[PDB]
Protein backbone atom coordinates (compact mmCIF):
# COMPACT_ATOMS: atom_id res chain seq x y z
CA UNK A 1 0.00 0.00 0.00
CA UNK A 2 1.13 3.54 -0.81
CA UNK A 3 -0.08 6.91 0.44
CA UNK A 4 -0.52 9.72 -2.07
CA UNK A 5 -1.68 13.11 -0.78
CA UNK A 6 -0.84 16.81 -0.85
CA UNK A 7 -0.86 19.16 2.12
CA UNK A 8 -0.01 22.76 2.98
CA UNK A 9 2.47 23.94 5.61
CA UNK A 10 -0.25 24.22 8.27
CA UNK A 11 -1.48 20.66 7.69
CA UNK A 12 -4.82 21.12 5.91
CA UNK A 13 -5.73 19.03 2.88
CA UNK A 14 -8.48 21.28 1.61
CA UNK A 15 -12.23 21.78 1.68
CA UNK A 16 -14.81 19.05 1.18
CA UNK A 17 -11.94 16.81 0.07
CA UNK A 18 -11.21 18.89 -3.03
CA UNK A 19 -7.80 20.58 -3.24
CA UNK A 20 -8.55 24.36 -2.85
CA UNK A 21 -5.12 25.27 -4.20
CA UNK A 22 -4.56 25.15 -7.97
CA UNK A 23 -1.10 23.70 -8.50
CA UNK A 24 -1.08 22.11 -12.00
CA UNK A 25 2.42 20.89 -11.10
CA UNK A 26 1.46 18.99 -7.95
CA UNK A 27 -1.73 17.80 -9.68
CA UNK A 28 0.39 16.46 -12.54
CA UNK A 29 2.47 14.57 -9.99
CA UNK A 30 -0.60 12.80 -8.54
CA UNK A 31 -1.87 11.83 -11.99
CA UNK A 32 1.54 10.54 -13.11
CA UNK A 33 1.97 8.39 -9.99
CA UNK A 34 -1.42 6.71 -10.55
CA UNK A 35 -0.48 5.63 -14.08
CA UNK A 36 -0.11 1.90 -14.50
CA UNK A 37 -0.77 1.35 -10.80
CA UNK A 38 -3.74 0.46 -8.60
CA UNK A 39 -5.29 3.37 -6.71
CA UNK A 40 -8.07 3.52 -4.12
CA UNK A 41 -10.37 6.51 -3.69
CA UNK A 42 -12.89 7.22 -0.96
CA UNK A 43 -16.51 8.17 -1.69
CA UNK A 44 -15.84 11.82 -0.95
CA UNK A 45 -12.97 11.50 -3.40
CA UNK A 46 -15.26 10.17 -6.11
CA UNK A 47 -17.07 13.53 -5.98
CA UNK A 48 -13.88 15.55 -5.40
CA UNK A 49 -12.07 13.99 -8.37
CA UNK A 50 -11.86 16.20 -11.51
CA UNK A 51 -12.68 13.48 -14.06
CA UNK A 52 -13.07 9.71 -13.70
CA UNK A 53 -12.25 7.10 -14.55
CA UNK A 54 -8.61 7.34 -15.68
CA UNK A 55 -7.30 5.60 -18.85
CA UNK A 56 -4.80 2.73 -18.65
CA UNK A 57 -5.22 2.77 -14.87
CA UNK A 58 -7.06 0.78 -12.20
CA UNK A 59 -9.24 3.00 -9.97
CA UNK A 60 -11.25 1.70 -7.00
CA UNK A 61 -14.04 3.49 -5.07
CA UNK A 62 -14.09 2.57 -1.37
CA UNK A 63 -16.98 3.49 0.94
CA UNK A 64 -18.05 2.65 4.50
CA UNK A 65 -21.61 1.84 3.44
CA UNK A 66 -22.47 -0.65 0.69
CA UNK A 67 -25.46 1.54 -0.23
CA UNK A 68 -23.08 3.83 -2.11
CA UNK A 69 -21.99 2.99 -5.65
CA UNK A 70 -19.32 4.41 -7.95
CA UNK A 71 -18.71 4.53 -11.69
CA UNK A 72 -15.29 4.13 -13.27
CA UNK A 73 -13.74 2.69 -10.11
CA UNK A 74 -14.31 -0.71 -8.49
CA UNK A 75 -16.52 -0.38 -5.46
CA UNK A 76 -15.34 -2.18 -2.34
CA UNK A 77 -16.89 -1.83 1.11
CA UNK A 78 -14.59 -4.41 2.74
CA UNK A 79 -11.31 -3.23 4.25
CA UNK A 80 -9.93 -6.74 4.00
CA UNK A 81 -11.10 -6.94 0.38
CA UNK A 82 -9.04 -3.88 -0.58
CA UNK A 83 -5.89 -5.50 0.80
CA UNK A 84 -6.68 -8.75 -0.99
CA UNK A 85 -7.25 -6.93 -4.27
CA UNK A 86 -3.76 -5.41 -4.12
CA UNK A 87 -2.43 -8.82 -3.11
CA UNK A 88 -3.99 -10.32 -6.23
CA UNK A 89 -2.08 -7.88 -8.45
CA UNK A 90 1.51 -8.01 -7.00
CA UNK A 91 2.75 -6.56 -10.28
CA UNK A 92 0.81 -3.35 -9.67
CA UNK A 93 1.25 -1.36 -6.46
CA UNK A 94 -1.72 -0.07 -4.45
CA UNK A 95 -1.96 3.66 -3.72
CA UNK A 96 -4.52 5.39 -1.48
CA UNK A 97 -5.81 8.51 -3.24
CA UNK A 98 -7.87 9.39 -0.19
CA UNK A 99 -9.85 10.45 1.58
CA UNK A 100 -8.51 10.91 5.11
CA UNK A 101 -11.08 8.45 6.46
CA UNK A 102 -9.80 5.99 3.86
CA UNK A 103 -6.21 6.92 4.73
CA UNK A 104 -6.91 6.32 8.43
CA UNK A 105 -8.38 2.91 7.71
CA UNK A 106 -5.26 1.72 5.85
CA UNK A 107 -2.73 4.09 7.47
CA UNK A 108 -1.59 1.47 9.98
CA UNK A 109 -0.64 -1.04 7.28
CA UNK A 110 1.17 1.26 4.83
CA UNK A 111 4.77 0.75 3.82
CA UNK A 112 5.21 3.82 1.57
CA UNK A 113 4.06 7.38 2.37
CA UNK A 114 4.01 10.20 -0.21
CA UNK A 115 3.50 13.80 0.96
CA UNK A 116 3.53 17.10 -0.95
CA UNK A 117 4.26 20.27 1.03
CA UNK A 118 3.46 23.81 -0.07
CA UNK A 119 5.35 26.84 1.25
CA UNK A 120 2.18 28.87 1.02
CA UNK A 121 -0.91 28.25 3.14
CA UNK A 122 -4.60 27.66 2.40
CA UNK A 123 -7.78 27.67 4.50
CA UNK A 124 -10.47 25.01 4.38
CA UNK A 125 -12.94 22.97 6.42
CA UNK A 126 -11.07 19.69 5.88
CA UNK A 127 -7.79 18.80 7.64
CA UNK A 128 -5.48 15.80 7.12
CA UNK A 129 -5.59 13.08 9.76
CA UNK A 130 -2.65 12.92 12.22
CA UNK A 131 0.33 10.80 11.18
CA UNK A 132 3.18 9.27 13.19
CA UNK A 133 6.24 10.83 11.55
CA UNK A 134 8.58 9.31 14.13
CA UNK A 135 7.36 5.78 13.30
CA UNK A 136 8.28 6.28 9.64
CA UNK A 137 11.72 7.36 8.38
CA UNK A 138 12.07 9.41 5.19
CA UNK A 139 13.88 7.53 2.43
CA UNK A 140 14.07 10.23 -0.24
CA UNK A 141 12.58 13.59 -1.31
CA UNK A 142 12.59 16.10 -4.19
CA UNK A 143 12.18 19.87 -4.17
CA UNK A 144 10.55 21.86 -6.97
CA UNK A 145 10.28 25.65 -6.96
CA UNK A 146 7.42 27.43 -8.73
CA UNK A 147 7.17 31.10 -9.72
CA UNK A 148 5.21 31.95 -6.58
CA UNK A 149 6.40 30.80 -3.10
CA UNK A 150 2.92 29.48 -2.29
CA UNK A 151 2.95 27.51 -5.54
CA UNK A 152 6.38 26.06 -4.78
CA UNK A 153 6.16 22.54 -3.36
CA UNK A 154 8.35 19.59 -2.42
CA UNK A 155 7.90 15.81 -2.58
CA UNK A 156 8.90 13.61 0.37
CA UNK A 157 8.59 9.84 0.66
CA UNK A 158 8.56 7.93 3.94
CA UNK A 159 8.95 4.18 4.38
CA UNK A 160 7.63 2.35 7.43
CA UNK A 161 10.31 0.69 9.55
CA UNK A 162 9.91 -2.13 12.06
C1 LIG B 1 -5.94 16.00 -10.19
O1 LIG B 1 -6.63 16.78 -9.26
C2 LIG B 1 -6.79 16.27 -7.98
C3 LIG B 1 -5.94 15.27 -7.52
C4 LIG B 1 -6.11 14.77 -6.24
C5 LIG B 1 -5.22 13.69 -5.73
C6 LIG B 1 -3.84 14.16 -5.30
C7 LIG B 1 -3.33 15.38 -5.75
N1 LIG B 1 -2.08 15.76 -5.38
C8 LIG B 1 -1.32 14.95 -4.56
N2 LIG B 1 -0.06 15.35 -4.19
N3 LIG B 1 -1.81 13.75 -4.12
C9 LIG B 1 -3.07 13.35 -4.49
N4 LIG B 1 -3.55 12.16 -4.05
C10 LIG B 1 -7.11 15.26 -5.43
C11 LIG B 1 -7.96 16.28 -5.90
O2 LIG B 1 -8.97 16.77 -5.09
C12 LIG B 1 -9.40 15.99 -4.00
C13 LIG B 1 -7.79 16.77 -7.18
O3 LIG B 1 -8.63 17.76 -7.65
C14 LIG B 1 -8.46 19.05 -7.14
Amino acid sequence: TAFLWAQDRDGLIGKDGHLPWHLPDDLHYFRAQTVGKIMVVGRRTYESFPKRPLPERTNVVLTHQEDYQAQGAVVVHDVAAVFAYAKQHPDQELVIAGGAQIFTAFKDDVDTLLVTRLAGSFEGDTKMIPLNWDDFTKVSSRTVEDTNPALTHTYEVWQKKA
